[PDB]
C-alpha cells in the first residue's frame, strides 16, 4: 500500500480513539486506560508521551504509534500501536514501526527498540517476531478483571 507519515494532529483524534474495537484490544496497547476509550484518554498519553504519530493511505488515517519511554544514546519503548480494523493484515504496523525506529535512530540516537506485548495478543507477537525483535522477558500484570496475564518484553538492535 502506499503509505505517508507524520504527527499525529488534534483531527486525528476521533478516528484514532475508534481504532480498539473491545476492551481486550484497547488493554494491548493502553493497559493504564480504562475502557471506554475517549478523545480525552488518548490526548492525555500523547501529552505525557513522545513521537506520536499517524499512518495515511488513500486519504484515511489508518495507524497510530507513540514512545512511552526515550533515553538519549539508548532506548525507545513504543506503545500505543493500533491499526484501523478495516485496514488489517496489509502492512500497516509494519510500516509504522519501520518509521519509529527510524525516529528513535535519528532522534534519540537509540540503539535498541523495547516492545512489550501481553500474552493473549497472538497478532501482536507475531508481527514483532516478524521484524526481528526477540523475547527477553516476562512480567506479570493484571488485566481489568484482576486477572493475571503475563507481558512479554521484547527488544531489537537499531542500527
Amino acid at each position: 500500500m502506499q503509505l505517508s507519515h507524520r504527527p499525529a494532529e488534534t483531527g486525528d483524534l476521533e478516528t484514532v480513539a475508534g481504532f480498539p474495537q473491545d476492551r481486550d484490544e484497547l488493554f494491548y496497547c493502553y493497559p493504564k486506560a480504562i475502557w471506554p476509550f475517549s478523545v480525552a484518554q488518548l490526548a492525555a498519553a500523547i501529552a505525557e508521551r513522545r513521537g506520536s504519530t499517524v499512518a495515511v493511505h488513500d486519504g484515511q488515517v489508518l495507524g497510530f504509534a507513540n514512545f512511552y519511554q526515550w533515553q538519549h544514546g539508548d532506548f525507545c519503548a513504543l506503545g500505543n500501536m493500533m491499526v484501523a480494523p478495516a485496514a488489517r493484515g496489509l502492512g500497516v504496523a509494519r510500516y509504522l514501526i519501520g518509521v519509529m525506529e527510524n525516529l528513535a535512530r535519528e532522534q534519540y540516537k537509540a540503539r535498541l527498540m523495547k516492545i512489550s506485548c501481553f500474552n493473549a495478543n497472538a497478532a501482536g507477537l507475531l508481527l514483532y517476531t516478524q521484524l526481528g525483535y526477540q523475547p527477553r522477558a516476562i512480567a506479570e500484570r493484571h488485566d481489568p478483571d484482576g486477572r493475571r496475564v503475563a507481558l512479554i518484553q521484547m527488544d531489537k538492535p537499531l542500527e
